[PDB]
């Protein structure tokens, strides 16, 4: 006996009724936390400084 | 011996005397609490964002 975390009967928004929006294939998405923030800048900027 | 929750001899408002206003067929109405609030917005808005 085993199972998964995410579910489908959960209370979730619905455009129309049958639709479930937060598609439950997102099991694999956990990049670095700080890497996503705004407090760190972007890779493009980091490049253009390094080139200028 | 059995019975129901709601009653008729209860103190209730009355337009005129014979009338009972909170019609006692409301046994079946318990949608989700948050679904009724104002703190969550409406399904129409949720659609028009999703379409815009």
């Amino acid at each position: 006996p085993r199972l998964k975390s995410l579910t489908s009967k959960m209370r979730v928004p619905r455009y129309e009724k049958r639709v479930a929006l937060n598609l439950d294939h997102l099991i694999l998405y956990t990049p670095e936390q700080t890497d996503l923030s705004n407090t760190r800048s972007t890779r493009k900027q980091f490049d253009t400084w390094f080139e200028g």
